[PDB]
């Protein structure tokens, strides 16, 4: 729908991404000199209006906490409504780390790279845990680059060339699913390869789901491709067993969701064609390690930290962020 325009001022130029949701558009502001903005257009339906309605509510809330970012939570800007569509104007930002990563052929971010985004991320996220919200979706797609500039560095080991990140500083966005510690939580949250074992299993979640999927970032970041490549929720938890070891007992008798286990084991062969698939895509952690350097060793124990399976004893965004890992970062 370009060449469109919203509330007499944003002209329509260009889609930046997709979603169940609607969509988000760059637009033309002809009321501010012509410089560019973001537009989220929320589809007319009620789920998603509702799901609106509280991202707004929340960002008012970060923005007036946060008024300048130093959390890095995208800006909201004002909103407003035009064909029914609930619509939100943010700060214009770069690539998602996801769509940058693939545009360089899935090639890994360098480490000191990751060492800064992490950070960001553990902080802006631990931002959120300090006042009551959890994200709940928390992904790469949703972790944006305020402006994805690189440059053409060839490298003779890859033997092709490469694009680095002039400025990998991030920020934050989608909060349609953020939910507060006094209100209801949905019962099924994150997108299934960032997902955490209590939700797999209904326990209930808080705040520790995020640095679960925040540790799945981190992999993904390093390794360039997820270490969980399933649609499967029984073959998911079998590979965070190969991953991880054994689930612990406790959690496999809080569950209800029987139909995954047998006696109180996991009910999964390692013989059949999907156990093949897994022993063969997935190995323990430290196996995925490119290095044995300190450095590396130290993202791989907060990484296994952060990958804890009860969320109890899982590590806090607090204590991640003073990690021996982020250091080098003073
Ligand atoms: C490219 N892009 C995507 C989002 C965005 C926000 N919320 C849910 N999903 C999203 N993809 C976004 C927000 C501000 C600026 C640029 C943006």
């Amino acid at each position: 729908q370009s060449g469109d325009v919203l509330s007499a001022r944003y002209e329509i130029v260009d889609t930046l991404g997709e979603g169940a949701f609607g969509k988000v558009v760059e637009c033309i502001d002809h009321k501010a000199g012509g410089r560019h903005v973001a537009v989220k257009i929320v589809k007319n339906v009620d789920r998603y209006c509702e799901a609106a309605r509280s991202e707004i509510q929340v960002l008012e809330h970060l923005n007036t906490t946060d008024p300048n970012s130093t959390f890095r939570c995208v800006q909201m800007l004002e909103w407003f409504e035009h064909h029914g569509h609930i619509c939100i104007v943010f700060e214009l930002l770069g690539l998602s780390t996801y769509d940058f990563i693939k545009e360089n052929g899935f090639l890994p971010f360098r480490l000191d790279h990751i060492r800064k985004m992490a950070y960001q991320i553990c902080k802006s996220v631990n931002f959120l845990h300090s006042n009551k919200l959890t994200h709940t979706d928390l992904k790469p797609e949703n972790i944006l680059f305020v402006q994805s500039d690189y440059t053409e560095a060839y490298n003779p080991k890859i033997k092709r060339d490469e694009r680095t990140l002039i400025n990998p500083d991030i920020k934050v966005v989608d909060f349609g699913s953020a939910t507060y510690d006094d209100e209801h939580h949905s019962t099924l949250v994150s997108t299934r390869h960032y997902r955490a074992p209590e939700v797999i299993l209904a326990l209930g979640w808080s705040q520790p789901c995020d640095v679960w999927s925040i540790g799945c970032i981190l992999i993904e970041y390093y390794l360039g491709f997820t270490v969980f490549p399933t649609h499967d929720s029984k073959e998911h938890l079998a590979m965070m067993e190969r991953i991880l070891g054994p689930l612990p007992k406790h959690m496999i008798q809080k569950t209800r969701k029987r139909k995954y286990f047998h006696h109180d084991r996991l009910d999964w062969d390692e013989h059949s064609s999907a156990g093949r698939y897994v022993s063969r895509r997935c190995k323990p952690l430290k196996e995925f390690m490119l290095s044995q350097d300190v450095e590396h060793e130290r993202l791989f124990d907060l990484i296994q930290k952060m990958l804890e399976y009860d969320p109890a004893k899982r590590i806090t965004l607090r204590e991640a962020l003073k990690h021996p890992f982020f250091d080098l970062l003073k």
